[PDB]
């Protein structure tokens, strides 16, 4: 997946980002077995106050998570990771549930781009990366924190 | 709705900012129904020069409205709340508007999260929001401008 | 379009984001018809760091591409674009293609506005073109980069 994680500058330190990063990965690992490496997570950072809410401005906390999967998933599926990236991330970052947004949109995986492949439909993810070339096989497996 | 918005940094001063989320969020609010505080405009801020129109280098003009809702509205009341987005936000921001994309993508409200909730379907947001505990609704009540 | 485009900050030089942007465009306009001044690239830096792989904080070199597109075109149309921006944009930005991801998102035509307006279907823009109004014509006419 691609996962755009949209936070107030400095709101998260380094090692925060790496465990809300690790949270959402270790979540669409766990629910839809697509590997570690797989998981972008891409923090977009903005000075706070750029956020607003009902118009009125925001502090830093504001968490916006837009994830960008393929389709061919159930509703229920997209629930249960939808509700564990807002547990995981909350416990990760030490904000308020009530601070997080997570929006998921789908793309056939046919116009989907990951390390400069195409995707395969999911679950078959296994094959699809077993037949891919050396060379490429050794760079995704360098991404993967356990 | 999530309104990701994309300006030049510096183009629109706080009150300004400000000015255009209000405009933002009233035309949702005004031709949706949908609460005040469920509208987060969020800024984007990038260097001028980081567009680029036909391969042309941009200065700090262009405004692009990224708006993510849910499913289920009419294409005649999308055209109408998209319209009036270019022509309130042309009008806050001192734009022309030939300056102003807006782009609307919709998901199904099931993989929509806003304040650590899923949403509901879009003419039922009084009974959702009635149903949320009572410091979730004080939360929530504390983003409406004015 | 708009291809928001993700990278690191420096990653990309003034001439290379220039670079970057003409492969983009070139590359839509060539495999749809589109004409180049509807074609935005807009660039998204952010600090190196801010990328994860698998949980892995990663350096400068990851570009993500997200487009976005009218609907109307074919899967076979879409493939041969999103390949012809993982090769050009590995040119443009000397960057191995393995650093490329490419995503492309779709929506009705009808909630869709460049320049301050709606789009037609694809492959009309010749007509939507020549229906409005020569002030209009003009500005659009003015950001087309062919070289």
């Amino acid at each position: 997946p691609v996962y755009m994680v949209y936070v107030s500058q400095d709101r998260l330190t380094p090692s925060a980002k790496h465990a809300v990063a690790k949270a959402i990965t270790d979540a669409h690992r766990g629910l839809t077995g697509t590997q570690h490496f797989l998981a972008q997570v891409n923090f977009q950072e903005q000075p706070a106050g750029n956020v607003f809410l009902g118009g009125v401005q925001q502090g830093g906390d504001t968490i916006f998570v837009h994830g960008l999967h393929r389709e061919g998933r159930s509703a229920d599926l997209k629930g249960q990771l939808a509700q564990r990236i807002v547990d995981d991330v909350s416990v990760a970052a030490e904000i308020d549930r009530k601070h997080i947004w997570v929006y998921f949109g789908e793309m056939p995986a046919q116009q989907m781009v990951d390390y400069g492949r195409f995707l395969p439909q999911p679950g078959h993810e296994g094959e699809w990366f077993d037949n891919l070339s050396s060379d490429e096989r050794a760079f995704m497996e360098t991404n993967v924190d356990v």
